[PDB]
């Protein structure tokens, strides 16, 4: 009577959370599609955080082994990253540390070394930064938002996100608000008239959506028209086609757009100051 | 007149949106927070997403050698790859590719060569995932959210914050939300009742959040109190402590909490079907 053969397994391992191992696997795993579309492979993920000690180590990979997995990992500590490949050899099972080579290179080139320290340990801890709590008011500004206090709002943005229902409106204004961004959502409704502060705010930032409908409802069409209409009235705001597109990839776009007017630059690119 | 010498520079370099990247650079730049948190050194990150072609690459790292900067990228085209390097190695600027390493690893351990195709190309694509579209609904489902129409969402939803106001319950429920739960919060106040459906709702995936005060203002010692007395008659709900810890720890401690009571197992971690 058991939970855990089928499929080949990808163990993650992490001292903290997982989540950028998690991400650079969803990611990796982008390279095997049309394996995985049609079942031509097929793979499990299993997560571990907060593997910050020996003994726990050392049955994650005992367990890898059993289930026959592929162990994926992030480990502050030098030592355990050595007893990772060490163990990995000693139980014959295939290993990577995803991320000491990137923090490798950021050591070299700031020409200083790692702390070999995680988050998960006790001290230098409850250091959160000033990026992270402005994070949390983008956060509270974008979910905190009725349609009674549009105008107003529409000022306060950082991005203003125009389109018919069908756009990715609320994911994406999330998930620009989670990246530090004051998003407004401004729906295009067939009957009713946009706020006259839509137009009277910086119209850079601004940016129009749009569904392409090839992918009864041809009012869709109708929509679509009226919708593309209000974006030639105002050819400055650019016009995202969305459909089929990923929530994240429509941010970068949007973002690179904003970044490229905010900052005027020889080469357009998205910065942060650390 | 120009905007971009001060400080030490990284180039993120991607072929679709730059974030897996982003995300191992901020994981990486974690080992030197001791240095960064009194400027012993600091950074700048440049993030060029959609890096699809030669000539565009090409100019990237020429702008990065004119700015003296490291280049941490991901390219799926395999050319494009040796490229970087190459030139990377012609302007002698240093660089690392951040995810060939777990792409290969992922690659003999399936046993299927990558497709070498980025997400950005014609090929394959708006082929997104039944992953992705439950991820919507859980988002919509937490982020459409009365508190007049709680009940019935304390059945449906797959996990439930329970906390006084200053635990980060709107962040969080939106962060697992992404993740791909739909998510209900319940606020302890003093003076409101909490409603008896919190209760007769499955109590396994009722999670307590707390604040603890050490990091006029005794009303929240009152609260936290309160509280905690809520979080005693009520033994099976784990009770986090949350203040000085990222949402993304607070949802990794959830997350594998609900996993390891979801799927009883030997040895608990959260898993995914791919
Ligand atoms: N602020 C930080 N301080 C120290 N290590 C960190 C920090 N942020 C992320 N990391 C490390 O980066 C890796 C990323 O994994 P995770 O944090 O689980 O996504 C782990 O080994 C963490 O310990
Ligand atoms: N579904 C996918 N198909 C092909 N490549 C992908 C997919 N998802 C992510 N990638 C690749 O993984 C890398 C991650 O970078 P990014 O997508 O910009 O965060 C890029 O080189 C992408 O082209
Ligand atoms: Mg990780
Ligand atoms: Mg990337």
């Amino acid at each position: 009577d058991v939970c855990e053969a089928a499929g080949k397994a990808i163990y993650i391992v992490s001292d903290g959370t997982g989540w950028t191992a998690e991400h650079s696997v969803n990611a990796a795993l982008g390279q095997f599609e049309n394996c995985l579309a049609d079942r031509g492979c097929a793979v499990n993920t299993h997560l571990f955080s907060l593997i910050d000690d020996m003994d726990r180590l050392i049955e994650v990979i005992k367990q890898a082994a059993k289930e026959g997995a592929l162990v994926l990992y992030t480990l502050a500590d030098p030592s355990m990253a050595e007893a990772t490949k060490k163990a990995c050899d000693f139980w014959g099972v295939p290993c990577t540390d995803v991320l000491r080579p990137t923090v490798e290179a950021i050591a070299s080139h700031i020409g200083v070394a790692p702390s070999g320290i995680p988050r998960s340990s006790p001290s230098r801890n409850g250091r959160l930064s000033e990026d992270y709590f402005q994070r949390i008011d983008a956060i509270d500004f974008t979910i905190k938002q009725d349609d009674g206090a549009l105008p107003q709002n529409l000022y306060r943005a950082d991005i203003v996100l125009a389109g018919v229902s069908r756009t990715g409106k609320t994911p994406l204004s999330i998930y620009l608000a989670q990246k530090g961004y004051k998003v407004a959502n401004v729906p295009i409704v067939m009957g009713v008239d946009l706020p006259k502060s839509l137009f009277e705010i910086n119209q850079d930032k601004v940016f129009g959506l749009t569904i392409n409908p090839a992918i009864e409802m041809d009012h869709v069409r109708q929509e679509l028209v009226h919708a593309n209409q209000i974006f030639a009235q105002n050819p400055s705001w650019p016009v995202i086609a969305v459909t089929g597109k990923a929530i994240e990839e429509t941010a970068a776009v949007i973002l690179g757009i904003l970044h490229d007017r905010k900052q005027k630059c020889s080469m357009p690119r998205i910065s942060k100051r650390y």
